[PDB]
């Protein structure tokens, strides 16, 4: 019921309580473990309201206080009353500072306390949404001096009225199938293009197009709306070494922006809560460029490097990878936008855990997703025992609005 | 019911059936996952059915289930287990236990192997100079010069807990580790605790850098004692790098022969504390684990050092450069000194058909993520995009505590 985690190349020992709390299922039982798989009424929402009013009055060192019982009074009356009720402002940053706080596939959590909240809760249109998204994109980019950023719009009602932003990040790049068989673009999204085309956008149908937002305000079908392209920061990668690199014409944007996940806080439900913080260099030089389904360019790189490409064992794929993963930080570096390598961030996630073990009794961490797609075991994280369990608020994944929606 | 597993890479989807026979536990619930915890005497009673269920499963693997022969088994097992309270297997099940514990090994890249497995029959050995010349046996043949092929010897089961038969030593193959005045370790820093209860035990210790440990053996509860394995059975390889010449000069070498000693196996309820185990390495084992661990002989800094890479930030991504360098150095020495390995990305591509194969054949394939992927270049080998269901399946290969925990002194 205690549970204890170690790590094995330093011996420490922490103890969990934290995972007492959890409320939701792990997808594992006693007899299986899921760990590696991608996705494993008023009655209801009393409780949810109360255990949240609960941990946030005790977060303010004002439990039991009559401050905390008249809320949950208030909330009472609303929720009798209306079927819903509304978070005070404070609640809602605090909602989303923890529902990162609890993100256990997050490397980057030492930074959740410092998190700008953009309440778009007035929002009532898709224009609207595009203005708010736009200033977020704004804000956070800071010419490259990258500043973590959530815009949350209004919460999920009857069900019928929900907001959404069709993409799954807010800046990503089209994909398109070719008459030629191969895929020009990202392979990631060409479903996606496909309906903004079918909705209207003139692709350009280059390698690197930044698609339009496809934004769904109160259940409406959703609208088209180009991001200013002068809001879109891109850097070219160039390595330090080889010149020969910036000839792959290769480029990444700066702003990594989840767009397509749902906020709960208090049993309320953000359906277009999209956030931002900044990149670890592997998320684009490991998965982006060399994943097989994704830009795949780890045979071009090698071929120009003059590897022999012969035997696997010459670990020519292996010598390709650092060096892009070296390119990519040098490029971000050299632009001055905000970049950390797999080295610092999971160096500073052990920080962090052990920041929560002394202060919280925990930290949720999924460690399938914390040690980096390269190198893991040369990171710190490799060698730390992880629980993985869920805690509200939260970030959840939410199925693809174009199979829910009736248009 | 049926579990789906999905490759992400390539949309492949795989329906998983097996896990349905699965009965050990995994440490997780529906509240919290255990995926990364490293580590998450029976009476007659729960002898039987584990029992039972064992000759089941051989006699449908040899399409005699439910034959004459079958419920004669079953019957002969039954009253050996009333009478004597254990029972012992044929030579046929043991080889047949043996292969599927290997099968059935969730942390086993290695498996597309599994059926291939000389098994040596150490049920008659009562002495440690008995398990001594069994374990040099295993070495010679297992090695077969560089042409490496998968042993395993079984010695005497567990009978009352007692007598019990063990490999103090945790590889049948390592190197010595000295804690020096000054904190600093020479040798292999994992083998510490084991090299001091060596030299306690009366070992003389040449004191270098890869000093191969004495065995330690433990025979029928007794006292465990000493054996030097002769140092022509052990073949070892100096590393060198095909373009670096001064690789050479760093003064690496490693043995040939992985062979985990310290393992449990388990079959039809019976419990076999000594039964050591060995293959051919993965190079990712010596390059980033023995050599690049922080907690082992942590090379990182010596090797970027000799490359001139630029050390002053992370960033420039100097560990991963001279990562990648030991690793190429590793794999080039053993093929240039005909050792059998095999590289990371060859191995997991492996693993992966005999994966789909395990799917097709056999409903499943128990497999821990968390040990699949190699501990380098993750994403650019297929395991790390495919969905995998951990479960325990018997026979198994199980953790045990060291037995300098548990062993009571004759004197
Ligand atoms: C400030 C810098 C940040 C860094 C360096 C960072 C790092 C990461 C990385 C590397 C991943 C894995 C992504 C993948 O493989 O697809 C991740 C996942 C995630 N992070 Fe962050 N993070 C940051 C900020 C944030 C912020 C601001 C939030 C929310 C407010 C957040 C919530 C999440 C969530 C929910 C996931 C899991 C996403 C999923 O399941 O697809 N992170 N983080
Ligand atoms: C034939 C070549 C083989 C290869 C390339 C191979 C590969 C591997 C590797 C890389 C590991 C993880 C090692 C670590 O990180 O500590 C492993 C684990 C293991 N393999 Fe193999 N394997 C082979 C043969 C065998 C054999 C012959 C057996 C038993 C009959 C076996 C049973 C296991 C077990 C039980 C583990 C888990 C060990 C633990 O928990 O410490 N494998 N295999
Ligand atoms: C906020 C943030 C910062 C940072 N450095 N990196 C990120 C990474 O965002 C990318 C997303 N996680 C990707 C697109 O999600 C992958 C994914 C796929 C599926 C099927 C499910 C799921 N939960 N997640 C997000
Ligand atoms: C037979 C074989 C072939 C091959 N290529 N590799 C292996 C694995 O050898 C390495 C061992 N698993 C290492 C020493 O065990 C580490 C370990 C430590 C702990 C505390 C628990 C545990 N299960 N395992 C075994
Ligand atoms: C099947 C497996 O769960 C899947 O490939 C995971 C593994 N770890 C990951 N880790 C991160 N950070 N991001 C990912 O997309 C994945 N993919
Ligand atoms: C804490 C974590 O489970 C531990 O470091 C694991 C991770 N994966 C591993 N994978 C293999 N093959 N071998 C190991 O020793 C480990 N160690
Ligand atoms: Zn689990």
């Amino acid at each position: 019921r205690f549970l204890k985690v170690k790590n094995w190349e330093t011996d420490v020992v922490l103890t969990d309580t934290l995972h007492l709390k959890s409320t939701l299922e792990t997808g594992c039982t006693e007899h299986i473990c899921m760990g590696s798989i991608m996705l494993p009424t008023k009655d209801q929402l009393f409780p949810l309201a109360k255990e949240f009013l609960d941990q946030y009055y005790s977060s303010i060192k004002r439990f039991g206080s009559k401050a905390h019982m008249d809320r949950l009074e208030e909330v009472n009356k609303e929720i009798e009353s209306t079927s819903t009720y509304q978070l005070k402002d404070t609640e809602l940053i605090y909602g989303a500072k923890h529902a990162w706080r609890n993100a256990s596939r997050c490397v980057g959590r030492i930074q959740w306390s410092k998190l700008q909240v953009f309440d778009a809760r007035d929002c009532t249109t898709a224009h609207g949404m595009f203005n708010y998204i736009c200033n977020h994109v704004k804000y956070a980019t800071n010419k490259g001096n990258l500043r973590s950023a959530i815009t949350i719009f209004p919460q999920r009602t009857d069900g019928k009225h929900d907001f959404r932003v069709w993409n799954s990040q807010l800046i990503r790049y089209a994909g398109y199938k070719q008459p030629d068989g191969s895929t020009l673009g990202d392979p990631a999204n060409v479903q996606f293009t496909e309906i903004c085309i079918q909705q209207g956008w003139k692709a350009p149908r280059g390698r690197f197009d930044v698609l339009p937002l496809l934004l769904q305000a109160n259940g409406n079908d959703p609208e088209l709306f180009q991001i200013p392209p002068e809001l879109v920061l891109e850097v070219p990668i160039r390595h330090p070494k080889f010149d020969w690199f910036k000839d792959l014409g290769l480029k990444w944007y700066g702003l990594p922006a989840v767009s397509n996940m749902l906020l709960e806080i208090g049993g309320l439900e953000f359906s277009a809560c999209p956030f931002s913080g900044w990149y670890m260099g592997t998320e684009i030089g490991v998965r982006d460029y060399c994943d097989n389904s994704r830009y795949n360019i780890l045979e071009e790189v090698a071929k120009k490097m003059d590897l022999d490409m012969r035997k696997t064992s010459s670990l020519w794929k292996d010598q390709a990878l650092v060096e892009i993963n070296i390119a990519v930080l040098y490029s971000f570096q050299s632009d001055k936008v905000t970049i950390v390598d797999h080295h610092s961030a999971t160096e500073s996630f052990i920080k962090h855990m052990e920041n929560e073990y002394r202060c919280r009794g925990g930290c949720p961490a999924d460690w399938v997703w914390i040690v980096p797609p390269m190198s893991g075991s040369i990171t710190p994280v490799f060698h730390q025992e992880m629980l993985n369990y869920r805690l509200t608020p939260s970030f959840e994944y939410q199925p693809d609005p174009w199979n829910t929606h009736v248009w």
